[PDB]
Formats: C-alpha cells, structure tokens, sequence
C-alpha cells in the first residue's frame, strides 16, 4: 500500500489556462518524497488531486496501481494523514481532539500511541491531563504542542499515506523530529519542503516549476547538475568564509 503514481497529468481550475502540464512521477511503498518549488508551481495542486477534491483533465494518477477514480473517495481520502504548519484543534478534551481520525479508539491506545509519538509526557502534565479542554481552539498551547497533537492524532487514525508542510523549542523540536520520525515510520510521506532542511535524505526529490516537473531525484544528484534545485538550496544555504590567497603589496625598498 502507498503506492503513488501520476501519468501523463493535466489539470487546470479554470478549463483556461493550466496548472499542471504532463505531470509524471512514480512513488514506491513507504519512500519519503518532497515537492519543491515556488508558489503556485504546482505543489499544492498535485495534493488536491491526490485527495481527489477535482479529477484530472488528462492522464490518470493510480493508487497501489488502481485509478484513484475507481477507488472509494472516502478511504482513498481517509488513508492520507495531513499534517500541515498550523494546526486548529477543537474546543474540547485532549483525549476528543485525539480521537478526530479515530472515534472508535480505546483509552488505552489513545495513551499508547501517544506514547509512541512523544507527547503523552506533556499531556498528562497539563491540568487535567487527557481530560484537559482545549479552550480557543488549542492557543493556550504553545506552537510546539498544538502538533505534537496533530502527528499523535494522524497517528492513531493509521493512515497509510502522509502529506506534511514543512515549517518555515529544544525540548520540544527534539520530541517533534522524534514524533515525525515514528509517524512516516513504514508510510509513504510527501513533504511540501519549505526550508529544505529535512529532505536531505529524501528517497525522491520532485522539483516544480510553472506547472512542470523541471527536475526529478535525489539530494546528491540534484546538487552536482547545477539546475534549478541547486540554485533553490545553495541561495538559501550558501555559507561565506575566509580563505587566504595570493596578493600584491607595494613595500618599501632602497634604490
């Protein structure tokens, strides 16, 4: 399962002018992919589709090999997992907002998977621990908090796919990074990369540009063909130094 594969794609909101042009790409099970590129390059758009909010105009894209148009909307939508930068949390107990992509949920593995994913320690220091009510939608928490929830709550709902924004806090980012790290743990993962940090170790990097794929591969590879990749990260990680070289003085001398 998590198979992802686009063919041929073309897609446009309008029926004008398009937004996706011949988009190609195939993702094994379990491979942690990024899309990279600027706005409106077709990031955003070639998830929409994936969760089927609009068919494609031309070509197909398949899941574990089956037209996704052939496929039960609801499952194929509730299999994807979505973590993105903000999360809005609901105005009621941890333990309810835990439950938000798995109603059905015992205490018991409520508790384990929040354990597994780091955030039971800081739960149940709030004051009511799981029962504590998330007053103004999750703001008395800090940043940190509201998405060690959100990854605990995609968590527990088991899904076989994930789409996660990149943001753009020691104690936390530490149990943050280990919190992500169990969550892709055997999933296939799409990252909207951002800052680039993390894709590094990307199975696959997709780079956009205007609705094309300009690029395809890994970190290392991507770097060495000085295109439009190597310009994203060098302009963003690039890293001044000093260095000694040859140079011309005029001294003094007799005669």
């Amino acid at each position: 399962s998590g198979e992802i594969e686009f063919k041929n794609v073309w897609f446009s909101y309008d029926k004008k002018k398009p937004v996706l042009k011949d988009i190609t790409f195939h993702i094994k099970p379990g491979q942690k992919v990024a899309l990279v590129g600027p706005t409106g390059s077709g990031k955003t758009t070639i998830v929409n589709l994936l969760m089927r909010f609009y068919d494609v105009d031309r070509g197909q894209i398949l899941v574990d090999g089956i037209d996704i148009r052939k496929i039960k909307r609801s499952s194929l939508r509730s299999s994807i997992g979505i973590v993105l930068q903000d999360t809005i949390l609901f105005s009621t107990t941890v333990k309810e907002n835990l439950k938000y992509g798995n109603p059905g949920a015992t205490d018991e593995e409520i508790k384990e998977a929040a354990k597994l994913t780091h955030s039971d320690h800081f739960i149940k220091h709030l004051p009511e621990g799981y029962e504590t009510v998330l007053t103004d939608n999750g703001e008395d928490l800090s940043q940190g908090q509201r998405q060690l929830l959100a990854i605990t709550r995609a968590f527990l709902a088991n899904p076989k796919i994930l789409i996660l924004d990149e943001a753009t806090d020691t104690k936390t980012e530490k149990s943050i990074q280990a919190a992500m790290w169990k969550l892709m743990e055997g999933k296939t993962s799409i990252i909207i990369a951002h800052r680039l940090n993390t894709i590094k170790n990307a199975d696959l990097i997709i780079v956009l540009r205007d609705g094309e794929i300009v690029e395809m591969g890994k970190h290392d590879e991507l770097i060495q063909k000085r295109g439009f990749y190597y310009e994203l990260f060098t302009s963003q990680y690039g890293l001044v130094v000093e260095k000694e070289a040859a140079g011309l003085n005029d001294i003094f001398e007799a005669q």
